[PDB]
């Protein structure tokens, strides 16, 4: 689990979105595993605006933050998980590292701020849904 809190937006994995998220929907995209809902309180996070390929991510199933190198966001085949069938996921970055289903929502961060959240795992990789292209998260 986990979210990004930027402005009056809450960014969550689409598959973990609650009824309250869907009732306060701003934007969602199944292909990216993202959903954004509106918040009452302002959040603490800053979104990275950059093309970094190095950062640090939180792994709940290890209680640890790991430094990783990661691929640029691309359209990637993802094998079946407990929460999606085998399918193509867009705007996905991969790194070598540990990820289980419950790790989804952990933040990946670089020197510029939040890059994305954990969205995929298995076979010794961790996949992250990028948010750095969602420039509208920084306004309104
Ligand atoms: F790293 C740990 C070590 C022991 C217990 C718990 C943690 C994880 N701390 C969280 C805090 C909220 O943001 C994500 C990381
Ligand atoms: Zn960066």
């Amino acid at each position: 689990s986990g979210a990004i809190y930027v402005g009056n937006y809450r960014v969550v994995n689409r598959h973990l979105a609650t009824h309250n998220d869907w009732a306060n929907l701003v934007w969602e995209d199944s292909s990216r595993d993202l959903l954004v809902s509106s918040t009452t309180a302002q959040g603490c996070d800053t979104i990275a605006r950059c093309d970094c390929q190095t950062g640090v991510y939180y792994c709940s199933s290890r209680r640890k933050h790991y430094p990783v190198s990661f691929s640029k966001p691309s359209l990637i085949f993802v094998e079946a998980s407990e929460y999606y069938p085998a399918r193509y996921q867009s705007h996905l970055m991969l790194a070598v590292g540990h990820s289980e289903p419950g790790d989804c929502g952990g933040i990946l961060r670089c020197q510029h701020g939040v890059v994305g959240i954990v969205s995929t795992g298995g076979n010794g990789l961790v996949g992250f849904a990028d948010v750095r292209d969602l420039l509208w998260l920084d306004e309104e």
